[PDB]
């Protein structure tokens, strides 16, 4: 039984704990965060998007009881003066969205502090990034700092390397519409990044952002490397999101040919579905990535093509169960 | 002074008797739709989205009054029942959504009805199809049905033709990230038009749809026949919208090229914005696009190109202005 | 016990579901205005209540759940439904288009239905139903009965609560109301007439009116035009809440009131003092869920308003109360 | 009169853009925590209120408004802003977390400071055309009080002048606000309500208007309490008041009572209208007849009225009639 510690309670944080629940062999024996037991307890019972939590919460001096079991809680600003290793933690999920790269997720490695970090978001190109089933096997576990990717990767990567296998990727450009996130501003105000759209109402519009995803899938697909561009349309759902390439391919294709191909790769990470479903439908979901078999395109004018690949994904839940994967087996081999 | 008549005084109807109040040319003399005059008048009044109406309305026996001047209300179910040429309405503004056709929309033109029709929507292939500054040239007056095409036909086709006569479009896929709209259910219920995704809260759903904007685009611009095609994303704002258009194009490319030649092109219908705006920011614009420079991408590897253009539109007011600008042309040389 | 559901709506659908847990209570068939496709989707996918707990397949002339067929009709006259033929004894009118008892007893003619339940108020003649609150009332006789509405089966065992407790000399009641199939996705003529349900439901606070408080009299007797009231729908797709404000005819704590509504908690009516929020409701099966977070005694120059509130899923809370008077009412008829 | 403004959020910005139409009142700077850029962007474009009326253009160091220089600065302590340097007098203090006579008081700084919120019992609090008369201009500190405030004072005065209030409880169907996270996360202020997602959520949530109304209306004072519930629209809201009368009423004299109290800040209407209607309206407080209700059981009656705001036009509205106000006795 590997112990792990979580530094940022939020939605991937608390997640991630409700996942582990029922992982045997990996278990959250502390959290740390800026507020008190009280308010984590209550977050963790009710979740607007997820769902009540299935079991027993109660606060406790310093922490709470999760079905009797007690989870320390901590409010330590810096990664540094964290004790994990007083609660016998050994791999910490950092998952506060402030301390994603080497150099800083490090800081909780120390004299009683955690081994190994995994950060719940892109670490740099110095950081092994990993999706899990597409390219976990480039782990040994004698790495420190791992990052389990974004979301918007973890849905790309296998429909993309599926894409590749089968018919030869030549370049894509990729959109996401994506649920609004916490980074977001609830009304109209100033953004602490910088960000023009991210200061907007996130539940009053449509907001055009970046995303790194397609060009850094390099990271994950060596192959795809310098291939894939993309961008995002945040729109207003609290989880839910959706993933569209649109790609040029080195084989002439059909669009009966591209889906078989992606159910031929179906696994526990990447779905395969011919039913009409809608974002609601995929709240939840423990796939990183789910193929819609009916938004398919293959486009030929004057014999050329372009082949449109959609797959679904619930940023929340979807990237978290792939996060939980890649921890698990992380912890299994370290 | 043309005399207009609106069947389906709904977003496109009420929206457009608002815009033809500021036309001189053109007045609104008849309304038809399936409901009393004291609910026209409130949603004329009120409305969530484009704000309270710019002047005063007042019910009245069998209609109301919109500064001071009376604007009779039917409830007929039926084109062919519509007694128009009693108001003096020789053009229809066809609104309903429910005889977007050539024999459909014909049914307005009898004796004692209109002399012509402008469908607001899709109208067929045997119908011709308008988008105000981009083939409103193909007008004669002699037409008696003609079609304002879609939202997404009036945001896509500046665009596109600015591509196309710049630099050459070989083929594209579009995405629109679209408002929910009227066709689509409050909640999770049976769809009259089958549609399995339209079934579904419109309000709490990113939904695809299809559309035939981009695969219909030879109506508008023939050299583009055959070459686009698209979908949309139905998205949880209850107006505006936003088209992405990949292609790919006959010369190379870089980004301040694609958006210098759409600058260039700008105009009453076609906007160019270096501003990094959202949804909100578009609601209620008169233009019938809005080119966004800021969402530009030229991806070049292994020296090939894919080219993507992104468009704003008000699905709502933006198809509205293009739609009231080819109803007063259509009204001023109408035969 | 076998079942027909006339309107697979959002109460129809969800009945349906809820009837797949109820030993000896079973769908048989279901009457709409569709196919079967699109009827079979609706129960898999539901946006707020989450994918079906089971396999649907669809088949010609309707469609199979875990195996087991159920026969889909598109009927628009309930006289023309031969429930019958699906060996179909009770009917769960789910339509909203036949709540009355004229036009709920369309249903039974000699191979249609023996007995149906309103899925809404049905009108003063027809004997009408909050379960665990007045349920007593039944003896099986009944051809035609009403499970009430969403926002009466929330607010009875409150209210019912109070009068045995204290005592209610009058009350007024606001429900803050998830947005309902009965109104506009965006603004348009509302064929009711109504001017505010006109309006997009998702994009506003819409002012409406409820005759839950006013017809609280055929659950609770003695409550008999002692209340009213009104509604505040909300963009919410489900999950609301109901406040009342009471006069008693005894003087009262917060800490009596609130111990009250916990000595009167059963399946129907349930009790916390966890600060929760509307999503917090959704998919709930007590029919009403007090909360003694937001209780109010105001005592001024010795005069006192009490303020009570309770949670609904005016959608799953409804739905199991619904069942719970229906498996009821299949037992003893 | 020069006017600065600390916190160009949505109060502050919304000011901002009433006072372009109001003479005799200018902006010279604002303060805030980040850069002219951002500040400029916010005031063209605004998802509720619409596109500014008018051209802004980054400069350094701050914006021009239609040509006029508006200074920028960054200052996260008030005690540390030289606001003489551009000649303000008057301080709009919009941050919401200076709102106390000692805190607001932290402003070569300013003469005198217009708290946009509730700001303690020992600051004068004014809801403009229903206590403006209690300000004679050598206050240092004033408050606006809270937009719930301005909503229910006309409202409960009006009752009170012609029938006399014994008690009353209020609920505010309110728009969620920048308090509110955007999705479920820890509150920095410990509400475990406010820490929920607030576009997708009824949220229960307290306000403290109803209580502290009789520093508006002493004769109320101690008779009404009240809560709100926060609800998914980006900004409008409506008042309700539950209430027991001194006199015996009917629906009609409640309604003509209102409508014979109405003036620039509390508006009267019959029209059924919605939320959305009442985005960006003047009126401090908008009365709905067709909300009325007069309960009688038993010769006891409970009288309900209900009057719509704009959580934040509505509120600006009367701040800046407030501001105008005071500026010209001071
Ligand atoms: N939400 C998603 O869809 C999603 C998906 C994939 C990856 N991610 C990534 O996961 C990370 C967290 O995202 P989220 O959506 O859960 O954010 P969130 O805001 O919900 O949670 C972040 C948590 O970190 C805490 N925190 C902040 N600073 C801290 C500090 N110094 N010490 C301890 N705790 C601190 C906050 O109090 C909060 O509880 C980010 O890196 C994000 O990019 C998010
Ligand atoms: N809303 C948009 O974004 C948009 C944009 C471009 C084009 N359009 C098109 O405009 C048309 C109307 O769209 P809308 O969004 O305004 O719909 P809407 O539902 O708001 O309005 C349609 C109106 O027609 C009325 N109606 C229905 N059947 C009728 C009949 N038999 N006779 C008379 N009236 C009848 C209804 O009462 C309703 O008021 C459709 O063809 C639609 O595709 C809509
Ligand atoms: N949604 C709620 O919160 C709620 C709560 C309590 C009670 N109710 C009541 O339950 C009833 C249905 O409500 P809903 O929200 O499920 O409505 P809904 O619109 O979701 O469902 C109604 C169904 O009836 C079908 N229908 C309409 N006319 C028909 C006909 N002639 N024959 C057969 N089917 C027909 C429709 O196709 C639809 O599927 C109403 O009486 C309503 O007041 C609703
Ligand atoms: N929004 C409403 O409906 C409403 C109505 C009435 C009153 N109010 C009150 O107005 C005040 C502001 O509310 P809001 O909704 O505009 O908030 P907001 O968050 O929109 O704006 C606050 C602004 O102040 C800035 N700020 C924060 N700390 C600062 C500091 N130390 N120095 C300088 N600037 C700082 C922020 O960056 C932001 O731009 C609060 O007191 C609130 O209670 C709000
Ligand atoms: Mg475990
Ligand atoms: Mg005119
Ligand atoms: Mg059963
Ligand atoms: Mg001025």
């Amino acid at each position: 039984v590997v112990k792990v510690g979580i530094n940022g309670f939020g939605r991937i944080g608390r997640l991630a704990f409700r996942r582990i629940q029922n992982v045997e062999g990996v278990e959250v024996t502390r959290i740390n965060d800026l507020t008190d037991p009280n308010m984590l307890a209550h977050l963790l019972k009710y979740d607007t998007t997820q769902g009540r939590f299935d079991g027993t919460v109660e606060v406790k001096e310093g922490g709470f009881e999760v079905n009797g079991q007690f989870v320390k809680v901590s409010a330590e600003r810096e990664p540094a003066n964290i004790d994990w290793a007083t609660d016998g933690v050994e791999i910490v999920l950092e998952a506060t969205g402030f301390f994603a790269s080497k150099e800083k997720a490090e800081q909780h490695i120390h004299e009683n502090g955690a081994k190994k970090v995994v950060i719940t978001a892109p670490g740099g190109n110095d950081v092994k990034t990993v999706v899990f089933n597409t390219n976990h096997d480039i782990l040994d576990g004698t790495e420190t700092v791992i990052s389990g990717a974004s979301c918007t990767t973890n849905c790309l990567a296998p429909m993309a390397k599926a894409l590749q296998d089968n018919f030869g990727v030549k370049q894509g450009l990729m959109t996401t519409i994506h649920a609004y996130t916490g980074d977001q501003m609830i009304l109209d105000g100033p953004h602490r990044g910088g960000d023009l759209r991210r200061a907007r109402a996130g539940a009053a519009n449509i907001v055009p952002n970046s995303t790194g995803a397609a060009k850094a899938i390099g990271l994950v697909i060596p192959e795809l490397n310098g291939k894939l561009d993309g961008a995002a349309q945040r729109v207003p759902v609290p989880t839910g999101s959706v993933t569209e390439l649109v790609a040029t391919l080195e084989k002439d294709v059909t669009v009966e040919e591209v889906n078989a191909a992606m159910k031929a790769a179906a696994n526990d990470s990447y779905g395969y579905t011919e039913d009409p479903i809608v974002s609601s439908d995929i709240v939840g979901i423990s796939y990183g990535s789910l193929f819609d078999a009916t938004q398919t395109k293959v486009q030929t004018v004057d014999g050329n093509q372009l082949v449109k690949v959609v797959s679904w994904y619930d940023n929340e839940m979807s990237y978290t169960s792939q996060l939980v994967r890649t921890l698990e087996y992380f912890a299994k081999i370290a």
